[PDB]
């Protein structure tokens, strides 16, 4: 590690780092942290919509991940873009461009488990990125939590990711987070309020999972139209099908990608203020 000097803080797993490889000169993003052969197993999960591991250094105890850095997260570029909002072309492409990475992750039987706006990366060339993938197996929001999680569910699914995805889809679209918890009860109720009190008749076996009660407020669903105005038909059913109770109903990222919404998409460039 004394050949890398820390440039600034990224964030706080651990903690990132923007650094200097003083060996190369290079610019990383380093995060300081069974486990061993887990992580080394993420070094070969390479594709072109996943921030790549460069190296893992296992010393004096401790453990550092060297990734390849990019010019800014998602969160910061929604917040730059809250006036206007993000184009909608745009937003597609950053939606089709994720789900084709969770393809391949999944492809492979790695989820991500954990993902938010600050670990999503963007550059100037148009492109979006999965960060700390796989690491989540090796204050915290709740926001993008599936509802199978919240629910007790202790052997979930890719479809967590999925659901994740839906709701930052849905945030891109509107400028307002849609499911903006601050508990776990807070969040499970945020959710039954919007998509309507689930129960046997669409997600068969609800009723037995560990942290459901019989108790339980009994909400009706709301129509998509109230819960994103802006977004077209195409998008309201296919963030509908990402967004379902049974995690056996909810769409793969592979089927995902047939989704009519995708047959005009293209790749524009975001105007990054760096
Ligand atoms: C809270 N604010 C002060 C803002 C914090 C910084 N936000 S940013 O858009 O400037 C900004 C954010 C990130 C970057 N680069 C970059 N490259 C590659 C990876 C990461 C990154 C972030 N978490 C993680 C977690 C695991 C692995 N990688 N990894 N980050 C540049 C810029």
């Amino acid at each position: 590690m004394e050949n890398f000097q820390k440039v600034e803080k990224i964030g706080e797993y651990g903690v990132v780092y923007k650094a200097r490889n003083k060996l190369t000169g290079e610019v990383v993003a380093l995060k300081k942290i069974t486990a061993i052969r887990e992580i080394s197993l993420l070094k070969e999960l390479n594709h072109p919509n996943i921030v790549k591991l460069l190296d893992v250094i296992h010393t004096e105890n401790k453990l550092y991940l060297v990734f390849e850095f990019l010019h800014q997260d998602l969160k910061k570029f929604m917040d730059a873009s809250a006036l206007t909002g993000i184009p909608l072309p745009l937003i597609k492409s950053y939606l089709f461009q994720l789900l084709q990475g969770l393809a391949f992750c999944h492809s492979h039987r790695v989820l991500h488990r954990d993902l938010k706006p600050q670990n999503l990366l963007i550059n100037t060339e148009g492109a979006i990125k999965l960060a700390d993938f796989g690491l989540a197996r090796a204050v915290v929001t709740l926001w993008y939590r599936a509802p199978e999680i919240l629910l007790g569910c202790k052997y979930y699914s890719t479809a967590v990711d999925i659901w994740s995805l839906g709701c930052i889809f849905a945030e891109m679209v509107t400028r307002r987070a849609l499911f903006p918890g601050d508990s776990e009860i807070d969040q499970l109720f945020r959710i039954f309020r919007t998509l309507g009190t689930p129960d046997e008749v669409v997600w068969p076996g609800v009723t037995s999972m560990p942290d459901y009660k019989p108790s339980f407020p009994k909400w009706a669903r709301q129509d998509f139209s109230k819960v994103v105005p802006p977004l077209d038909e195409d998008g309201r059913s296919l963030l509908s099908q990402m967004l379902h109770y049974d995690p056996n109903k909810r769409i793969s990222a592979k089927a995902a990608l047939a989704h009519p919404f995708f047959q005009d998409v293209t790749k524009p460039v975001p105007h990054l203020r760096l």
